[PDB]
Formats: structure tokens, sequence, C-alpha cells
């Protein structure tokens, strides 16, 4: 036990938010004062050592751009507590009724500030695995953390894909990729494509197509991100102050239009 350690009775559990094979995700109350996330382990559904080693991690791993963890419990039943990321998913988001509403520079700011949190990823030679829409949590003031929620192959670079090479150049692919979630409003990337076309037609070099009112500024930073070689594509802090810098450097003479 260390100094992240609480007592259960600290701990007050409200509102459930979703199942999955390993245990339940509950809203709540840490002290009568925090709004909190809770993650739940089924009890011997999983060895507890490694039901922990999501929190490990969640340690090693600090910045604003990231999830923070609050506190852990470590005697079964088991707990691991986090901030609460209030417009929860960005995904669901995306493709909800905040979507409509939502135009580039709302979206570009979001772009950077996930890349910011990748960078910080880069720095601490860390590889994420499945970045994308999914795995973004929403918060007040739209700001975007990088999360896990625990075959995701069209995010998913091909060396990866194929090979098991993953690597924060693979992690830049997705990024690509989650570009075009952000520019389509929660989309799924490569309509109308079944899971081998994609493997199929990517290798032979296919790419997505620049989607409706994007800039093709915008559309050329995914291509570059899509490089077949891995160490082709850029860094994530190159892309984080391309994004950050994008309205007065790359296109100060955008018109806001019917959807971006
Ligand atoms: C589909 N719709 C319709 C319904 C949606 C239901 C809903 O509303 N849910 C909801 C709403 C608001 C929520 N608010 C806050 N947290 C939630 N949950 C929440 C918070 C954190 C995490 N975990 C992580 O982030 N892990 C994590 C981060 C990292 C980094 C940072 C990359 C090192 N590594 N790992 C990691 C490491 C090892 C193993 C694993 N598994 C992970 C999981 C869930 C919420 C959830």
């Amino acid at each position: 036990k260390d100094a992240w350690e609480i007592p259960r009775e600290s701990l007050r559990l409200e509102v459930k938010l979703g199942q999955g094979c390993f245990g339940e995700v509950w809203m709540g109350t840490w002290n009568g004062t925090t709004r909190v996330a809770i993650k739940t382990l089924k009890p011997g559904t999983m060895s507890p050592e490694a039901f922990l080693q999501e929190a490990q991690v969640m340690k090693k791993l600090r910045h604003e751009k990231l999830v923070q963890l609050y506190a852990v419990v470590s005697e079964e039943p088991i707990y691991i507590v986090t901030e609460y990321m209030s417009k929860g998913c960005l995904l669901d988001f995306l493709k909800g009724e905040m979507g409509k509403y939502l135009r580039l520079p709302q979206l570009v700011d979001m772009a950077a500030q996930i890349a910011s949190g990748m960078a910080y990823v880069e720095r601490m030679n860390y590889v994420h695995r499945d970045l994308r829409a999914a795995n973004i949590l929403v918060g007040e003031n739209l700001v975007c953390k990088v999360a896990d929620f625990g075959f995701p192959i069209k995010w998913t670079a091909p060396e990866a894909a194929l090979y098991g090479r993953f690597t924060i150049k693979s992690d830049v692919w997705s990024f690509g990729i989650l570009l075009t979630e952000l520019t389509t409003k929660g989309r799924v990337p490569y309509p109308g494509m079944v899971n081998r076309e994609v493997l199929d037609q990517v290798e032979r070099g296919y790419r997505m197509p620049c989607p409706p009112e994007c800039p093709e500024s915008l559309h050329d930073l995914m291509c570059q991100c899509w490089r077949k070689d891995p160490e082709e594509r850029p860094t994530f802090e190159y892309l984080q102050a391309f994004l950050e810098d994008y309205f007065t450097s790359t296109e100060p003479q955008y018109q806001p239009g019917e959807n971006l």
C-alpha cells in the first residue's frame, strides 16, 4: 500500500455509467466534496495485480492533457478513482447534440490539446496503441484529455496491424485517422469498406479523400500522418505547434461555412 491508497467509506457510488467484461464504471463522490469516476473489478474475473497495473501507469504519466488518477483501493472489492470528465467520451460528444454546432476552430483546438498530451507521451517514450475519438475524454470548456477505456484495424498503422511494430509513429498514424473523425463529426473512417478491404487497399496505396469543406492544408497534414515509412511521419511536437498556430500561420484566410 502507498500514499494513493484510501478507505472505501470515503467513497460514495451514485450513478452507473456502463458495464464491461471485468467490472463497472460508476460516477460518484469522494469525501462528500468531489465529482469522481470509479472503475470496478468483478471479483475473480482477473488477477488483482493486473487490474492495478492500469494504476501503475496512471501514476508514472501525469500531465494536464492526460487523465489524472486520484486514488486506489487495493483490498477486494477493488477500485480505481480518477477525475470526472463531464461531457464524457469525445466520440459520443461529436455525434450528439453539440455536433452540428462545432466548427473548424473548435475542432482544431480539440485536436491541438490531444496532440499536446500525445506530445508528452512522446517525451516519456510511452506508446499508446489505441488512440482515437473513443478514447478521448471531454470536460468543461472543451478540455480534451487522452484516456483509455480498455480489432481497431481502421485506426491502426499497417506495420502494427500486420507485424506488431507498435510505436509512437504508429500512434501518429491513428492521430491522422482521429482528424477525419473530428472533421466528419464522429463518422467511421473508410465508409462502405469491410475490415479486409482496408488492409488490402491501404497497402496498395489508398488513402482517405479530403472530407467536404475541409481545407486542403488540413487533409495534407493527414497524409503526412499516413506516410508508408514510419520514420517519414511527423512528431507529435510538430503537430501540436502546427495546430496551435493554424489560423495565423497556415489558413488566415479561413471562411466559416455550413458545417465547418
Ligand atoms: C459509449 N457511450 C454511449 C457510453 C459511455 C459511458 C460513459 O459515459 N462513460 C464515462 C463517462 C464519463 C467519464 N468520465 C471520466 N472517466 C470515465 N471513465 C474512464 C476514465 C479513465 C479510464 N481509464 C484510462 O484512462 N486508462 C488509461 C489511461 C492511460 C494513459 C493516460 C494512456 C496512460 N492508460 N490507461 C490504461 C492503462 C492500462 C489499462 C487500461 N485499461 C487503461 C477509463 C474510463 C468516464 C466514463
